[PDB]
């Protein structure tokens, strides 16, 4: 009410002092201002004293409200004493309470009725006013804060002492909106001490830019931190403000801590020799049970990172292939391929483009069907899976109320992900949320559809090219997810990298001009597969060549 | 010798501002990959250095006499020749010669002429020497290794994909200078990929790639370009060089953010206490002088970017002894009939409004100023640590550091080695400020000169006068655990009560009256406990702060 900012904007070229600062002060707020030197406080102060205006946005004072400033230099009247300047805050009710003291000694040597008349209106008005008790307020100011003495020339009087009588001013005036610029300089620790009980108890708002943390704790009600133009809020004392910026920090470093083993995974990782990468998927081969009753300990995310939700309990009979054949028209896609999923195992599907890899995903969730041989999936498999194709017949319906179904909440197996950390991790952050599913991108439907593979609870999860329009980032967000996933997953991807970091098999084509649909199943990630296929077939026809049908 | 230079350039399309100051130099044949999220800028740098668009400020070069390929997201391809032709016409006049070779080859068939058998011989002269027979041959590499579509295809019926890798054919064997890639994995298969990479690492020119693709990253770049917001942040090394570089970072500002969230809860917990309990640290001190100087006389490591204060020669039992002090100039007494003893590590605060006698009770100690009356005895065991208050250094254009230091990295004071920049850098002088002459110095930047100068003379007694001047509250804090940790005993004068409550162990407070103007009180206690003991003897009227008369 008292003072509103909003988008305020204030510059000297290429320094911005203050940047987009949007604030509301109720009346009678006591706001400590805290900050390094130059980050924009006194200038915020200068602001809302009037003195200056912002370059862009919005800067008003509360109609009828009134306003003081206490800055470095402050404006005094030079032509004054001391205690006419510290009276000379105070307005009418100074100048009638001294008419009063006039008459009252002019009745002493000289009397009229109608003068006793006007004493009396004189004597109901300040009665009606407490103006009393507004001089002794004066005189208990003035002592409190060692003021010169009451009669000295202003002109004679040093920086503190000038300081001293401008602040014993500024505190009688009464503004409804009193700017402090460091209030303590130049003041002994008693005058502090009653400088903050008086101003405890202080009618007014309070704009008070001071290092004095006693005062911050005894007078603020919220602290604003300024920070290079920003400005942060905190409600609460100094005290409060202590507690509740430690717990940001901690919040914030535990976030970092996530970061950075993630980061040291990834550098281990990479510096690893082929020996620890072999060792590392068998080991992962070998460890179902123990990675699903861990997993299965966790029943809500806050999903700050993409996790893939542990789903139900796999059996040893995941996905069993034999002999399968499969084609369309005249042209044949797979032939006599056979290949069993071990739990926990992680197939990369590689090949050129129109081969048959999304087939084989249709053949194995069903919606296609083999010419020749079977396809059995356990009766323990849940799959996840989304058509890479998927359009929303509803155009309206934005991403998040597509992902979300208008839940804040979405349940995956077991597990609880706030639906909007949730979509925000796939790189769906703040009003690209209520982008209509309509009018997404290429991209952007790529990662919608991921989103929508992830939510399902399974133990067998597949992705077709999982990769497309992820940053580096994420896609070593992706990974890891991967690696700590316990059910299985089948993996289409031109990504080198997430193959070698994710993979335990490699399924590729490897068609002939006489057959066009030979498959391989490797045990083992896409650069041993390539070392192999060089070995198996020599470097000239391991090489990759133009498809022919 | 820079095959791109930008500078000072900059990209904007209304008010949205895309490309903002960036200043590179590309050598030639640098190897960038650019990484960043999605509307970082990275396709808008590709256009400006393609010379498909011009920045609106700044300027951006491709040296004279170089040729620069660009693969975007719509890659213009004439459809007036096929898929060979279109790649062709990548190599341009040497492919010409070449078929120009190849029809003399196959003229001379038919008929002969020897006309054709000197033109055969001066085309095979500038074809062997200066140009390679093989070309041709990398050219059908390219176009299998690529899965580029049927080299006799007309490209009017090409898909995206075909249209995509047809394009990257011709630009691979065009042979730019400058090679400019946005997402060039896009539409390869893995082993296209592996191709890829493999053949842009034995490339000649230099390559700008913006890719996801970290095997990519990992293999081909020596530079890492990350995007964000319109900045441009080169990073030297490949991507494991990268990520190296941001996971130490990371931990660097992890452990900025501990010992900060440290310093707030420690804060905490003092406020939090009772004013008695606020008094603990302080007292200990008083019965611990013996464990604190052998901990402290132990050679340990020290975090020098806080505050701290090389411990000095061991104390006596004797450290200041004041007698029945009486000292005034003129006919104006400041102190009559002070008495008092300073225990060994002992903290007094000096405290009174301005111009009562605390500097030049100072200067008696020190021995500056001597009693008009009475005795002040310093023990023989006592260094002094002080500076004057007033001190400013005759030569202007001696730098802060250079002030501090006496122009040596590091400093020995007495059994302590201190870094100098580390110990100057503890007091608010970062960077540059080390090197800000001392003539140009504000009053609180002096002032804090003053306390690096007072801290490093390695004396058992510190005199401080005001110290907290111009310091934040987290140094405000740094110096109260400096002056915490100190074997010995210092004297402070202050305004700042949570100072003198969290580090005073004694109270030295002018109490004058009207009729007696120099009466000082000895207070064993905080500023607190002193106020508490004062309203105890005086009464609430009496103790409360009065003008000097
Ligand atoms: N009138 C002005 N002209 C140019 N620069 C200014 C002006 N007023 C303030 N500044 C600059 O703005 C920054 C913030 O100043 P200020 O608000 O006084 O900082 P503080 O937080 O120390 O009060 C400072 O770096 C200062 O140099
Ligand atoms: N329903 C269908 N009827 C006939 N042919 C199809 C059908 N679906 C896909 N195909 C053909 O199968 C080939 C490969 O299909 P697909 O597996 O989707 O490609 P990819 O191998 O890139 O995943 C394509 O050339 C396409 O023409
Ligand atoms: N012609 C244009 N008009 C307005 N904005 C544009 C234009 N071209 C690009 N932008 C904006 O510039 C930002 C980054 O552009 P770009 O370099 O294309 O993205 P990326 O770095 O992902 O390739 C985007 O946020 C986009 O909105
Ligand atoms: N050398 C001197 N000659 C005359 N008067 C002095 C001298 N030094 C200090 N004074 C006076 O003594 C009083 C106390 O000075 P000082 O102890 O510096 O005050 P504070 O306690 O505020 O630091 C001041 O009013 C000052 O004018
Ligand atoms: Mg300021
Ligand atoms: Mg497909
Ligand atoms: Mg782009
Ligand atoms: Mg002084």
């Amino acid at each position: 009410f008292i003072y509103t900012m909003k988008k305020v904007r204030k510059a000297h070229g290429d320094k911005v002092i203050l940047d987009d600062v949007t604030l509301s002060f109720y009346p009678g707020a006591k706001i400590g201002v805290v900050g390094p030197n130059g980050a924009g406080k006194s200038s915020v102060l200068r602001i809302m004293a009037g003195l200056d205006k912002p370059n862009n946005g919005d800067a008003f004072l509360a109609t009828g409200a009134t306003v003081g400033i206490l800055q470095q230099e402050p404006p005094l009247n030079e032509d004054k004493t001391v205690r006419g300047n510290v009276e000379e805050g105070m307005g009418d009710i100074k100048i009638k309470l001294d008419r009063f003291n006039e008459v009252a000694e002019l009745m002493a040597t000289d009397y009229t009725d109608e003068l006793m008349e006007e004493m009396g209106r004189l004597q109901e008005e300040l009665d009606h006013a407490d103006a009393w008790d507004l001089d002794a307020q004066l005189e208990q100011a003035m002592d409190a804060l060692r003021c010169p003495p009451a009669d000295e020339p202003v002109t004679n009087l040093s920086g503190g002492e000038r300081r001293r009588v401008a602040l014993c001013k500024l505190l009688l005036s009464k503004p409804d909106l009193l700017l402090l610029d460091e209030p303590t300089n130049h003041l002994d620790a008693e005058s502090v001490q009653w400088l903050e009980q008086h101003l405890a108890s202080y009618p007014g708002a309070i704009l008070a830019v001071t290092h004095d943390r006693y005062f911050l704790d005894n007078v603020a009600e919220w602290i604003l931190e300024l920070d290079r133009g920003r400005a942060y809020p905190y409600e609460g004392n100094y005290s409060t403000y202590l507690e509740k910026k430690a717990e940001r920090l901690a919040v914030q470093g535990r976030k970092d801590a996530k970061l950075q083993k993630r980061l040291t995974e990834e550098l281990a990782w990479v510096r690893s020799g082929a020996k620890a990468r072999q060792a590392k998927s068998k080991a992962r081969l070998q460890r179902y049970e123990e990675m699903a009753a861990e997993a299965e300990k966790t029943r809500k995310l806050d999903f700050e990172e993409i996790q893939i939700p542990v789903g139900p309990r796999l059996g040893n009979v995941v996905v069993e292939v034999d002999h399968l054949d499969k084609g369309y028209d005249g042209r044949a896609l797979i032939k006599d391929l056979s290949f069993s999923l071990p739990r926990n195992g992680i197939v990369g599907v590689i090949g050129p483009n129109g081969v048959g890899k999304t087939t084989l995903f249709k053949t194995i969730v069903g919606l296609e069907t083999p010419d020749s041989g079977s396809v059995k999936v356990g009766e323990t498999v849940k799959l996840s899976y989304v058509d890479q194709a998927r359009a929303g017949i509803d155009p309206r319906k934005t991403v998040w109320e597509v992902v979300s179904d208008g839940l804040d909440y979405i349940q995956v197996g077991q597990t609880e992900v706030p639906s909007r950390a949730y979509v925000s991790a796939f790189g769906f952050k703040g009003p690209d949320q209520q982008k209509p599913a309509g009018v997404l991108s290429g991209g952007e439907r790529n990662r919608l559809n991921l989103a929508l593979t992830l939510k399902q609870g399974g133990n067998l999860i597949l992705l077709d090219e999982p990769t497309n329009d992820l940053d580096v980032e994420t896609l070593g967000s992706l990974e890891n997810a991967l690696l700590n996933f316990p059910g299985c997953a089948v993996v289409i991807s031109h990504d080198r990298w997430f193959l070698d970091r994710t993979c335990t098999h490699i399924l590729a084509w490897e068609g002939d001009d006489d057959n066009e649909a030979k498959w391989f199943w490797f045990e083992g990630n896409f650069g041993a597969y390539e070392e192999n296929k060089v070995e198996r077939l020599g470097v000239d026809a391991a090489r990759p060549h133009r498809v022919t049908h």
